[PDB]
């Protein structure tokens, strides 16, 4: 039974809302510079008054609709995204009966680990805005809000947005669930590398990797094959296929902005046209999407780290 | 051997710097606002007047070291990161492992150069990060981390190290981990002490005793609470350091008590606090021994006020 994070009860509230026909304003979390943590014209509007028909879910709580904005919180990103492939554990961390019509009060909750158990965290849906545009993360589908919500409920637990941005981890992600993060030196690796990832993916384990810079001003610098440095991403697949009279080893790759790796096995790659024409077809999606192919040895040449989250 | 934090090297940067003749500016972490923050710390009231001073423009003779690298030289100053500085804290309880965070072989005198290195635990290793002394002051005195000894400098430079690994000193504050704390050594457990274990006393010491790292807090209902004071002298919504266990005999039976610091560096006011009459109720030996009457930040509680005052305990065992 999750901690009520400030005492706050999401039914109780909810209820207090609707009987008397407010929206709901978070006492503990206002609509001010020190949710931001800090830049000109940012309003904070809700779902409701960007959009006539605002939906929480649409088709389905997946990655696709993970898209970093304006916050350097890219590890927070590829860890949603990454947790939207567990899809049991991403529907405790998001609860799924929230929505725009049923019972809306302008509040939300969502469920985080915190000192070795779940902590429920209520949030209002006012998001920042500028330009008749939410700032921070959004869908790909603009009618749909589960993931700005989701973020401001981890920027509330972590005093501020800006809280969010530059870190490893964030307060509601630390040792999640009480599992091991796991740590592999990609220039040392395993020679079993490859079964160590498809297993994790396999477990619904959290893996991500980024590539270390040597100075500060190469933070976020994008290489000349389109990765981008210090910079998290999402590890979200395997596969092996046969290319050159060989097995070959291939890692997916999703980068938390939505949109890549101009490389051998890219979109748009010719490797592809010297694999049996049905892989191709199964693998080979052509979508500016943040999402890619990579060779396991292109990977461990480009990447520094691999993080898996057990 | 520990990974170079973007790649730079402590000796051959200090080499640099003597062979020029100059003092090390770390072209990584500028003493500039962006090193500072960005809200209690950003552009614009806790940041006006700052000037950045090495402390060797602060004092004439300063040390690194002084009377060994122990917990009365953590002091927090005008910044929120108090589950870093009892971490600390608690770290200086375990010799071994603080002094390979803190290099024994630095100092203001020979080879100085204004350059300091320190090692933490990311990603599943160890990192070293190194920094120049350059360290934030206003009217005076050091705005940030600061030991009892005026003239001591150690704890400053590290909870600076932290401050550049963490991206700035801002983001060391509010947190329960900080980047180069995070699963330290591959450690963590916590403890609800309203439910508490039947022998929640013996976990703690043999904790101790591991050299574990042990720290506890008040839960808050209400964001304007935090850092509120109670009645008794306890600060809610704040990390303090579990620094020692004792079994003393009070009143016919053996007494079970717990010594916690706040990383203020200044107390509990109830029963056995400093100057509480318990004290003259068990043996006179063990009074001297454990009823130190300084205003430190460290005092005793019995075990059973600690579980009815405090709400979690964490145990980081390495
Ligand atoms: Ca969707
Ligand atoms: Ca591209
Ligand atoms: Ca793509
Ligand atoms: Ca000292
Ligand atoms: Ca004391």
């Amino acid at each position: 039974n999750a901690l009520k994070y400030l005492g706050q009860d999401f039914k109780t509230l909810r209820q207090q809302c609707l009987d008397s026909g407010v929206l709901f304003k978070d006492p503990e979390f206002p609509a001010c510079p020190s949710a931001l943590g800090y830049t000109q014209g940012i309003i904070w509007k809700r779902p409701t008054e960007l959009c006539p028909s605002p939906q929480f879910i649409v088709g389905g709580a997946t990655r696709t609709d993970i898209c970093q904005g304006g916050l350097g919180d890219c590890w927070l990103l590829a860890a949603i995204a990454s947790l939207t492939l567990n899809e049991e554990l991403l529907y405790r961390v998001v609860p799924r009966d929230q929505d725009f019509q049923e019972n809306y009060a302008g509040i939300f909750h969502f469920q985080f680990w915190q000192y070795g158990e779940w902590v429920e965290v209520v949030i209002d849906d006012r998001l920042p805005t500028k330009n008749g545009q939410l700032l921070f993360l959004h869908s790909e589908q603009g009618n749909e809000f589960w993931s700005a919500l989701l973020e401001k409920a981890y920027a509330k637990l972590n005093g501020c947005y800006e809280a969010l941005a530059g870190g490893s981890t964030v307060e509601g992600f630390e040792d999640f669930t009480g599992g091991i993060s796991e740590f592999y030196d990609l220039k040392k690796p395993p020679a079993n590398l490859y079964q160590i990832i498809r297993k994790a993916l396999c477990a619904g384990s959290l893996l991500g990797c980024s590539i270390d810079v040597y100075s500060a001003a190469e933070a976020e610098a994008i290489t000349s094959q389109k990765l981008v440095k210090s910079h998290a991403y999402s590890v979200t697949g395997v596969e092996e296929v046969n290319f050159q009279g060989h097995p070959e080893k291939l890692i997916r790759l999703r980068n938390p902005w939505g949109e890549e790796w101009s490389g051998a096995w890219s979109d748009d790659a010719p490797e592809w046209n010297h694999i049996d024409p049905r892989r191709k077809e199964e693998l080979d999606k052509k979508v500016e999407d943040g999402e890619f192919w990579m060779s396991l040895s292109d990977f461990v040449r480009q990447f520094s780290r691999l993080e898996i989250c057990n």
